[PDB]
């Protein structure tokens, strides 16, 4: 198989980072993608290791950035049975476009 | 903004083809993309005009295929107003990669 | 068969824009491609019709810009028979990541 | 910068791997990708380490593969000073995409 995603948009917030209790960094934040037009999708990246450091350090509300990283599909069950899912990019980079 | 999608899995059900009411086509399908590991990534695709007549016409279950289009996250509120929220490849291209 | 290319860098210098005698416009340029290190690839980018009027219009040296097109491999024999060979990426976007 | 490279596409020949002097593992090959159309572009492919190891072990003339990596611009001067270059892309991934 093959995945490979490529995003250029802006941070909508700050990143949060935490360390999950096995002792990995986890950050998240969330990225503006105007489909350019009026219309944009909001799409989760999460970092890990070296790659979430980098992120907490750098990145910040509102900053232009390029993710390259895969698809992955986070799915559950609720107590009731009824499917919910989540849509992250795992990043594999983080590029800087503009210099701040 | 950027957005781009490339994936290489198995379609997991022949692609379901309907005419939405404005007159225009619309192909589904779901890639089983593995993580290689035995997790997946069952990613819906939707193809448009002539793609979605191309997915008709040579996509059946099981058939491997690359696709590359942008990733679209399609929100909705319930009744109730608890967020659900969809993630769907809208297809630029379409590309064979084995016989049959 | 697939062939995508995607890359952020600077022009080298501003954007040559004829029309070929048959009545098409092309625009070409170099991205300066940093490996990051002090190592760099310059690779020269093709623009054609309404995507070689908005490169005239719009980039000039120094400019970033993301690009995404395909790997062509302009080959030619001498006179002498010597094989040469030129790389280039038709552009099938040109995006801004900057303001000016 | 960034600098991403996709393609599918089949060998020409099976895979040379030499071991260069200083103790690396270099595979080189060369894909065959349409333009689809008549026209082909001839791409020659560089793995490094255990991907040089991979290319080697699994890789024959007419197999179709799948390979992401960076667009690099092999530069030289001749004797007489005239510019020769080749290109090459860095593979990062080799994958397979029939069964044999």
């Amino acid at each position: 198989s093959y995945n490979k995603v490529v995003l250029v948009g802006r941070l909508t917030r700050d990143p949060e980072t935490r360390q999950t209790l096995d002792g990995n960094l986890i950050t998240t934040f969330t990225l503006a993608v105007n489909r350019g037009g009026d219309d944009v999708d909001f799409i989760r990246i999460v970092a890990f290791r070296k790659l979430a450091e980098l992120a907490h350090n750098y990145l910040q509300k509102g900053r232009m950035v390029l993710v390259d990283g895969k698809l992955r599909i986070n799915k559950w069950k609720t107590n009731d049975g009824q499917p919910r899912s989540t849509v992250e990019i795992w990043a594999d980079n983080i590029v800087f476009v503009d210099s701040k």
